[PDB]
């Protein structure tokens, strides 16, 4: 027996020596050394110090530069906002709790922190999906006489909001639940205890299919077709070096974006799928925080890839940071 059950939690540590306390009431220093809790805090600090400026600057630069405010870019603003939900909902609260050694805000705080942290990263997830769809629609022109504009861009943003709520809300009202995870300082969806009262098994399948496989297929399809269309168009215009450049640049960025998507969610899903097969095993507190490393860090590397590697934004950023010139 490798864990310790309670009303609103599951501490991954045997209580056979009697040392296990609630993650809402007392420090979990039997679960991990105090210095490891400090390193958790150190990492949350890094994610905030990098994550806030990068994502805030994205919104600020867009307000100052008319050229950035195009319908396509609406979703990349949505991304930046989602990343800020991850920072202020997730990382800051985890920084606070990690320094105590347990989730001080209790079960209600666990639901809040879990909701906004889940909502944040899920909006970001679907933002990356909707961008691929919009880019696919715009480049491949799969529809007869269609023009992407403000109305469509806003629907795409609302679509992410809805999908993210379809993921984050149900645990608040019966279907699965939010409980402290890993080192017990941050809360999230329960996918490591078969909890019949909330039906965790169905929700995990629903999550795996609707919120990972479907996104993964849409992203691979949309960008697959986009790279196909661009490559055959360049092959029919090989005299233009500009077009050959643009073709290679687009293919390079698609590979970066697809690989980046996998790094973010494949570890989180690979571990989730493993627990579905091998249930109730001796999963450490650190083991649970390894997938969350890659996922939470996306709040920094997504805006680096999807926004700061754009030459247009990069100029506006320099201008805004240098007060007007340069
Ligand atoms: C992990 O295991 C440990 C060990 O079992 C466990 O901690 C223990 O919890 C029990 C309560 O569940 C504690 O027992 C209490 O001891 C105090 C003595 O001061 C009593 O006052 C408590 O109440 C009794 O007496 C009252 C008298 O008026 C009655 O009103 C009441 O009904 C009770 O009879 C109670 O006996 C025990 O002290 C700890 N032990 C240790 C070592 O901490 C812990 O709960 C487990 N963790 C999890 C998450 O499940
Ligand atoms: C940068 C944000 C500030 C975080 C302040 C952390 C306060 C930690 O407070 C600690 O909690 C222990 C219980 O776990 C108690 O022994 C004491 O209150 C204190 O040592
Ligand atoms: C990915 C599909 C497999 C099942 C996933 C279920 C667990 C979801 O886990 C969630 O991930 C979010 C990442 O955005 C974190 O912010 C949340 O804290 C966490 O609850
Ligand atoms: C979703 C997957 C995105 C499309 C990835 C295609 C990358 C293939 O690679 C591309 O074409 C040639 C090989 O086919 C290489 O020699 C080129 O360097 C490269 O641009
Ligand atoms: C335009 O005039 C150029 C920008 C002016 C600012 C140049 C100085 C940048 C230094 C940033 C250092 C970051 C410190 C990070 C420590 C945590
Ligand atoms: C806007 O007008 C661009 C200039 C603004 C920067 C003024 C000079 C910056 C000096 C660099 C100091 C960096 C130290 C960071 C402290 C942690």
């Amino acid at each position: 027996m490798n864990g310790t059950e309670g009303p609103n939690f599951y501490v991954p540590f045997s209580n056979k020596t009697g040392v296990v306390r609630s993650p809402f009431e007392a420090p979990q220093y039997y679960l991990a050394e105090p210095w490891q809790f400090s390193m958790l805090a150190a990492y949350m600090f890094l994610l905030i110090m990098l994550g806030f400026p990068i994502n805030f600057l994205t919104l600020y630069v867009t307000v100052q530069h008319k050229k950035l405010r195009t319908p396509l870019n609406y979703i990349l603003l949505n991304l930046a906002v989602a990343d800020l939900f991850m920072v202020f909902g997730g990382f800051t609260t985890t920084l606070y709790t990690s320094l105590h050694g347990y989730f001080v805000f209790g079960p209600t705080g666990c639901n809040l922190e879990g909701f906004f942290a889940t909502l944040g990263g899920e909006i970001a997830l679907w933002s990356l999906v909707v961008l691929a769809i919009e880019r696919y629609v715009v480049v491949c022109k799969p529809m007869s006489n269609f023009r992407f504009g403000e109305n469509h861009a806003i629907m795409g943003v609302a679509f992410t909001w809805v999908m993210a709520l379809a993921c984050a809300a149900p645990p608040l009202v019966g279907w699965s639940r939010y409980i402290p995870e890993g080192m017990q300082c941050s809360c999230g969806i329960d996918y490591y205890t078969p909890h019949e009262e909330t039906n965790n098994e169905s929700f995990v399948i629903y999550m795996f299919v609707v919120h990972f496989i479907i996104p993964l297929i849409v992203i691979f399809f949309c960008y697959g077709q986009l790279v196909f269309t661009v490559k055959e168009a360049a092959a029919q215009q090989q005299e233009s070096a500009t077009t050959q450049k643009a073709e290679k640049e687009v293919t390079r960025m698609v590979i970066i974006m697809v690989i980046a998507f996998l790094i973010c969610w494949l570890p989180y899903a690979g571990v989730a799928f493993y627990i579905f097969t091998h249930q109730g095993s001796d999963f450490g507190p650190i083991f649970m925080t390894i997938p969350a490393f890659f996922a939470k860090t996306s709040a920094v590397y997504n805006p680096v890839i999807y926004i700061m590697m754009n030459k247009q934004f990069r100029n506006c950023m320099v201008t805004t940071l240098c007060c007007g010139k340069n």
